């Protein structure tokens, strides 16, 4: 899994924002560590975080499980434009069998699959993944046919996109010891991926501060 | 698959939200055919079919796959509580083996999988679930790790609850033949779901 | 202000909701306190918030002002329609005037003004009223300029639908003592015509 | 009323996105007129306009009513920080009265009013800003109740953020001779705003 912060909106946009609700412009340090310390202070104020919303992040994801697309997808406040199995799904045909699972077939799998901590699931999923090449490739199935037999192991790319104040929500949720392991490394994936000076925004929602058994 | 509308907003909601706009509550006929016409008619100027919001439908959707279920979640302007492969693979612990294909196996298998219009791909997705099944009975490997071979073509269940401007939306762009096979069904079967009376709101937007 | 709620999404589909995704209906009660109990509990589970997602309530909110409809529709996850005052401030092309401020015109007033805790201030807002009140039926000037001369406390009509866990982060905000007076009311008010055992999933806002 | 584009997303954030839903990069120009051609094309085919969403507009509104505000606010998808009236109002304790009505008093009570196209009713708004600043200075009342006295052409001033799909939804809903007046202004101010190369995706949403 690749995570790739492909833009993002300056910071002083947050505290031009935040300033224009008391008109407190008069204290402005135009990007100084005063208006930087004021977008933390005001927006983490729930009945102001609003204010994060104004900063954007533009993000590329590549190598993550469709089935943890599954989960990535239900964080409704965001954008994403991702990958088809149903547009592009042909990719398989022109590939060489998965099998037997030897040592270099394994290594070609993880082209198109996730492994995680455990052969035999890996291994399980390999054989999905040849059987779902065999009807796009030897039976010429089509994909919207073909794609039921793909195995949510399969990789998916996506671009993402997605403000402050919900990335805070995502980060908070996901970088929780209760979410899914890979959903964990998501998280930080991208809260490595946000430029330096952005991240002090970010830091506490894998802390979990306010309420600890998340870790 | 199958879906069921558990519950829904009685028309006058949205007849009446309609009339407080303009206040034109003196031309109401009691959730009338006018007040009905009145709800189509200005649900559909672009500029007010906000006021189709007020309209909020519950359902219930089984038989969905995990594939579907994929892109049901991408409508963002609804809610759902999903059953969760996470919490539920254990399902499979103690099931008979899905092997052979004979006849009772294969209804046993339908029970956990969607089958499309094709022999072979559902061929397939018997032998992906019977790996997954191993992998949880026998191994006894955790969810979290074996929910990794498990086929999109697995079936989900969910409670879905989602407003009439919403569902517009949805029927629109699910019932193209432009949508997967299983979408358009999905997008008839929440029609025929819908309480009669309230169907000539979202007829225009199907097929 | 008044608020009536007209309309509610039973509490057993919010409980069918979250059995859903684990799938353990055999527990269930069909309802009874031990389903209301699960709503609550997991309700409150941050991860879980969506579930109450299913539950919709119908509500119609009367004199309000429009200051407050100012902060009210700030609210984006919510559906409304309300009286537009492009559209309806003819109203006062038939209405005697409101001067001289007697006591007998002040309570004719608040017909059409939200009165506050302060006789000066609700003075200018019958001063303001009433040449709101001359623009519209002397000069017969079109309501998209008049409006502009229309005191903040004039009153607005509206029809408000909103979701349990959205409403539940209003009553929070709003019950709060760094909210408008006004706002404060609104909450208690919506509350307060909320189905008695619906009651239970906002009491803890308002603290 | 003064709009200013702060900083948007470059267009390839749109065409890259685009092109991972069909993993069509190798006909990719960077950028270019090929795929300029692809986010039109594309991005407007409504099954595909999610696309635009990646696109983000960060503007500044300078001198809207709150007569505007109030309709601004209607349009949920976007976000906005407005000057608040609770924290702000006392910024009339120091200015002289406005009465007389004089070209001179007018004149300075532009700078807390947004005149129109009609002097009956600027005239009013004036008399409304008068009685304001006196419950502000010869009275020192609060400014959660003398806010009550506000009449809705006073000034605002916002950040305002919301992305291409959003402003296209807007700019269609506002520019329309059906909008406001001061709504059909911000509609064409903000898409003025835009960089150029940025126009060829609102120009028909707009007029
Ligand atoms: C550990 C874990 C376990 C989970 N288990 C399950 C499960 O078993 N079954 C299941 O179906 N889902 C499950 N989910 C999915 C999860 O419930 C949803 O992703 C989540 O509820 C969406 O809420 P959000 O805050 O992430 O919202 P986002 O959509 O990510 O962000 C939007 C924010 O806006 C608000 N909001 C958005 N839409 C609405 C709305 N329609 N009504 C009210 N407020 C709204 C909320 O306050 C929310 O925080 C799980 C998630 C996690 C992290
Ligand atoms: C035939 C078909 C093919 C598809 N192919 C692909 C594909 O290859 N790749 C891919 O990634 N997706 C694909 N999708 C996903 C689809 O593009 C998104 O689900 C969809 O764009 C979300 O828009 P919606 O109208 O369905 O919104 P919903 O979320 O269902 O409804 C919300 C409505 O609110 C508005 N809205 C909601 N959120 C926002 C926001 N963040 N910004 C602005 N306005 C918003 C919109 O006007 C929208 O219509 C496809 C969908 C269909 C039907
Ligand atoms: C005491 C008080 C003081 C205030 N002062 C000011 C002020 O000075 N200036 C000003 O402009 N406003 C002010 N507001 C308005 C307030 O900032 C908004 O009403 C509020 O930010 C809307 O947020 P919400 O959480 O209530 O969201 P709702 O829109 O009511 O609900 C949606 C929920 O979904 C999520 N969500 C919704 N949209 C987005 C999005 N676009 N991005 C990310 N997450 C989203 C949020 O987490 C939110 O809780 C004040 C409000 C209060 C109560
Ligand atoms: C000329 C004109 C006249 C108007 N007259 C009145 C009036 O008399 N009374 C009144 O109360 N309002 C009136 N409005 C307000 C207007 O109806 C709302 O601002 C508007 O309906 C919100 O819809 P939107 O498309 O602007 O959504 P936005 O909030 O601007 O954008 C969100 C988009 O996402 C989708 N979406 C967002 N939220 C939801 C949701 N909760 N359910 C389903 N889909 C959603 C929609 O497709 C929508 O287009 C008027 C607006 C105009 C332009
Ligand atoms: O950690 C989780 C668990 C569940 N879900 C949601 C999204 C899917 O629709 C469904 C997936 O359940 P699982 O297959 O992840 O168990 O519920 C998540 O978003 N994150
Ligand atoms: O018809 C489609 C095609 C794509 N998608 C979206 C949602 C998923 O995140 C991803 C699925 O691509 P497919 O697996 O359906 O090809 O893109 C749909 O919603 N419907
Ligand atoms: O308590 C508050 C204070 C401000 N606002 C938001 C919404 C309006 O757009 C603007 C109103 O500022 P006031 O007029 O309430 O001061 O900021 C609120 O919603 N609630
Ligand atoms: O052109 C319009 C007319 C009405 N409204 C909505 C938003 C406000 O809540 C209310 C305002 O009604 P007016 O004051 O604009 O008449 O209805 C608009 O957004 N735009």
């Amino acid at each position: 899994m690749e995570v790739i912060c492909k833009h993002y909106t300056p910071l002083d946009i947050a505290s031009q924002a935040i300033r224009t609700c008391w008109q407190s412009f008069e204290y402005s340090d135009d990007g100084g560590c005063k208006d930087k310390e004021l977008i933390h202070r005001v927006g983490n104020i729930f009945r102001h975080s609003s204010t994060l919303e104004h900063l954007y992040y533009n993000f590329e994801i590549k190598g993550l499980s469709r089935g943890a697309l599954q989960e990535l997808s239900r964080h409704r406040i965001a954008s994403l434009s991702v990958k088809s199995s149903r547009y592009t799904l042909r990719e398989l045909k022109e590939v060489e069998s998965f099998l037997p699972l030897n040592e270099t077939n394994l290594e070609r799998a993880k082209e198109f699959l996730v492994f995680v901590d455990n052969e035999k699931v890996n291994a399980m999923s390999v054989l999905a993944l040849e059987n779902l090449r065999i009807l796009l490739s030897e039976h010429n199935i089509k994909n919207d046919l073909a794609k039921y037999a793909m195995p949510e192991s399969y990789k998916t790319h996506l671009a993402y996109s997605i403000n402050a104040r919900s990335l805070q929500n995502f980060l908070t949720l996901r970088s929780s010891n209760k979410a899914l392991k890979e959903m964990q490394d998501l998280a930080k994936a991208l809260f490595d991926a946000l430029p330096g000076e952005h991240q002090y925004l970010f830091e506490d929602c894998l802390k979990h501060l306010e309420h600890h058994h998340h870790h």
